[PDB]
């Protein structure tokens, strides 16, 4: 609900987003393998640079990142997925809605920030929206 | 005991150095800050790069690499590190120990992969020996 | 009125304005020529590049883009120059018209996407608004 | 007929292509979305070359080149597309046709400059004709 | 209080930032020489830069930006520094204490430019309290 | 059986295996053209890459390597393809089973090379064996 | 006799030759070696170069290029060279004879592909006839 | 006449060229200098590549290229300029002059070769043809 | 008069010249102002990198640079420009007697070091000299 | 005998040697070819450069360079090579006893610049020299 | 003897082979002049790379590298060399020995490092032994 | 006492220098290590060059640089280091006088080259001079 608050749920979700997208990356089969694979590996690296960023607009803010794997389990609001078999369609529907899902979170962050005049944050979260929407906008397209 | 088992906890060792360092990261404070934050960041860059590589090893095997972050905190040998104050010597005194842990499995990741005719995981074992080696020395030199 | 709309007429006014301005490129004449003809090309691939950029905005909307050069001229507020005759100041006189329309119109979008909460359209319009306005500044000094 | 209308009619098919492809770029949905849509930005940036390269030539010749978009779409012999669905099949299709006209238009192009002696629009004719042969036999393949 | 006297007053404390950090980066001594040599360098090219962003934000609001020195030392907020021998340590205190002046103004800046729609000094502003942030929260860490 | 006479042999396959893979390259068709005939010629320019490696291996052995094209024919354990016509599905499996045979030869290599004390040529297999099994791993996820 | 002949009895010689003097490369000796080994290399990547160059010429013309190795050899009017040792000088004699050849088929090409109104062959050809002329004037002057 | 005399009257005419505006290059005066001081470099570095371009076009006929200076100024049909003071206007008038020159010579230059079967030297023609084309366009827009 | 003492007040002229640049570069209006605008920023960065070089040379003869603005403002000889409206020849006027100025003062500069023995600042000061004659006569020439 | 007299004449003398080296460049034959065509093909451009860069000099003199070929001829002290065959050894000798020439005269140079005072031209000249002593020297060991 | 004795002696060997072959450098006369002047630069910089890596081999060992240039020459195998003239056959023959040399050491090395399960050193080894294996090679066929 | 005689001593310092560092380099050891080691490695590489320099310039006064490591240790007046454990501070109290002897040295090359007109000579001595001057102050400026 406060900033940090919001800013370390979604370093949690980074991570295990990360986690979930590189299982798809290894685990893709079929004739699109070689876009997915590649796709995944992209995407998997942008939560990765969240990751970083979200903990750099923690300590911004006089609080502490995530200290652990644990703590990020703890706090994420992202399922973890054990299956290792999918199909690349499942896959790209996955991934959309964790999109929706951080979406819905940085325009929160977005809003809270601004609220507590916390100029920089806001321009992250816009920033990150950006991406965002560019990413779901590809998504819709491709699964339309 | 077997090849892809000492890959697959290496791998869970990866993501959760990754962690502890990046956590290091964040937190180190003091004279010393500006070499320890640009010197962590390298080592959790590093460790994240290990655990693609260690991915890339265990498919090869015909194995699925990790599925969550939960399965890497079940795998991992490593300790995480939930304190957020630490002074800088004690941090790469932490690293050493774990970069000591990670040279002693990659010894038994290289003996145990040649009695297996496993030419290429030798290879990559071999390789991040070399690597390992070179940290170590460096850190002991530090903190002689 | 609508952010979408105020989007499809400036898309509409970027084309007309890259053709406009590919004219004046190829019929400049005078002692001025050499500083105008590279200029000039500068500013209609800066034409063609907001031209892509308001199409990305208009989608990630929800809605189509310009289909046809129809559409661009139904749509446009820039009147199209069927001359081939100018002077290099009269060149510049024109031009600096064109962006004093479009800073009215980006702020216009600002504020209108800022109101419907569009945070996305809001940084897009106000780093335009950046450009225009050294654009403005510089060709107002030329002029002066 | 004459060289410099057979160039200013082929600057107009130019930029209505651009325009075509940039509709289609947009629209592409479906499983086949990233390679089409990474595809047509290709196509259309050649597009957007072809008509700077043509105006070139017609300035070379003593004429001018288009003045407004109201004239590309007078002289045009592409038809407008005013459909924003298609399938990814049929956006090839179309695309492919349009290349066999602009095949077309480029010997008859060469053959026309060289008569007048004009060997410059020769040389720019018959390299634009090796560009088109190569995209009209990658798509005749993908569609075979 | 207005906006082009924010800034202006602003421009005037960045040269005088430059011209301390000069000072401190040619006079500083001690078994810290190495690192706080480089680190002053780009500290006062990044003061040097903040007076060059500063006088274009001036201009594009119809005012004449710093026309002397004389008139930098008039507006500045900042003490300028007579001595010659420092400790590093001192140096790194000295330079926070400025950049948390800088935020300060940069805040008022923001808020300031908003209340008069001055949508690209609010960007301009909110870019550079990022970057403020970012040293202060480093420099803390150091001292810490 | 002797190092020179599989490095002979390996070097025959080599170059039947650039032609087979260069006429895949460009007699595919359908749908999966784009990607088959980019995959194509990084498949065929790998196998042109290693005759040269093959033909420098023999050389250090104190051998020639290959002399003519005849003599490729003579040695290969390859089938040259006629057909000119195939499915996309097809080249991969085809490809596929060659890498499964290249893979053989290169772990019969490294242990050849290793009885007789060629430190130099181990390497270069083991090396060649890491190519193999990533380029096979992928081709068996696509046709999965 | 036809161009689509020419065309691929010229790839026939392309990767002959090059096979011709990649052997050169590997079995130089003397005084000379260094030069000349860095001289064939250049010289036989060119031949590979064209032999793809050709291969896309005949698909153009709606024809398959050579499937196999046998089929290089059927075609070639170059005679394979199974010595192993020979002296530098008679090394270049050897290539220049071969470029001789080569000059002649393409000018054949050049003028053959012109009477067809081949127009893109036609630059083809005549591109390469540049770059032999220059091959074959360096090697006369070398031997003169 | 011949195809070697046009080339050696050429290159003649090249470095003479070369020469009259390397005078022009540094006897520019006036608020146009900076203008025509770069492009004058740029024109005569352009001549110096031309000379170079045309003693390989003679060496490819089996002729020798210039011996000498003094065999330059024999062969020139351009007029060397003594004076060291012009205006800006005056120094593109004649290089306007001598562009014109070197255009009609060019086209006897691809006309004659075209007779003589001269395949390469025509390309070579031509391509010089489309550089002065444009060199002539731009200056008399700029004197226009 | 003594080595350091020429230094610091041709540091002192150094920022103060920048300052005045720096005023001309934002302030210059008319059609000159896109080359004057670019040259000026040009100018003014040489001034700056002047000021660091003096005092690398200030330094190592064992003295401190300018400590303060105040001390530029004391120690200069160059009168610092409160006029916000120039023409573009007045601005080049007043640069090129600023030019002047330092040419004589560098001068000396050289002449003073070379009878104390000190070989560094000489070649410093000659290589200032070179830069400033270049500066002089294109300077020069386009106010002929 | 004036420093700009001696710098005329090395102007002269730079463009006379420019065109005997590129006669040589052109012209020489044997087993020695490649090696002299491109060491030739850079001294040529060495001399390009040396007579741009004495053409500075002598404006900076308030002088005026070479006017024409004409001027050259007469001012310079290099006789003009009419053979068009050498031997590769005669060509290195030649060139050899030019360097020593030029060697005499920018020594020369260096010692009447020093005694009028001219600073920057005892540092042109004196950094030719460098120059000057490591061409000799390898040609010297060449001929040895 | 051990892995340490043998990186120490072949560190000395490194050192004296790099000053044998600068000697060689410096020395060589005639003819072959430019290719032995090169190719020594080339390979005495290679020795200078191999003393560096030995002693990052050694600390890892955890033993003190070579301390003085006395106690290279006292560890060396190598022959100093006291001549100063030489033809660039003998240059060459005298290289080819001491690359044998090495080679057999390099051998020694790796059999003895795996003898003692030092897996880095043996990696490091036989690397060493295919850049000395290429490099004898070359020698041979040049003095073949 | 002769230029070539202070040159030849210099490179035997030079190398016996490089030694000297490079062991420092290796056997630092402490909280400095991670700075020492870096600094270490870019003096004894500076230490390299001046070694190759200093050969340049005795073989261009026609004698002999160096021939043997025993010949530098003859001619050195550096004191070669055998102990391998120091802290950092001494290293750079060491260097530091290592430079000062340095500086002493290339002062009287400098005043010698002169006396006997060796421009080329003087021009490197007092180049020298300046990076000893800087390397110097900052080595005094970390010492105090």
């Amino acid at each position: 609900m406060k900033t940090f608050e919001i800013l370390k749920h979604l370093q949690a979700d980074a991570i295990v987003l990360f986690m979930k997208v590189h299982n798809f990356h290894w685990n893709v089969k079929g004739t699109d393998f070689f876009n997915v694979h590649k796709a995944t590996e992209e995407i998997y690296e942008e939560f990765a640079d969240m990751f970083d960023d979200l903990a750099e607009r923690i300590v911004q803010l006089g609080h502490h990142p995530l200290v652990t794997l644990s703590e990020a389990i703890k706090l994420t609001r992202v399922k973890e997925e054990t299956k290792t078999s999918f199909h690349s369609k499942d896959i790209f529907k996955e991934i959309l809605e964790d999109y929706k899902h951080l979406e819905k979170e940085f325009k929160e962050l977005s809003n809270t920030a601004e609220k507590e005049g916390d100029k920089v944050t806001v321009t992250y979260a816009d920033d990150q929206l950006a991406k965002l929407q560019k990413s779901i906008w590809m998504l819709q397209a491709h699964l339309a």
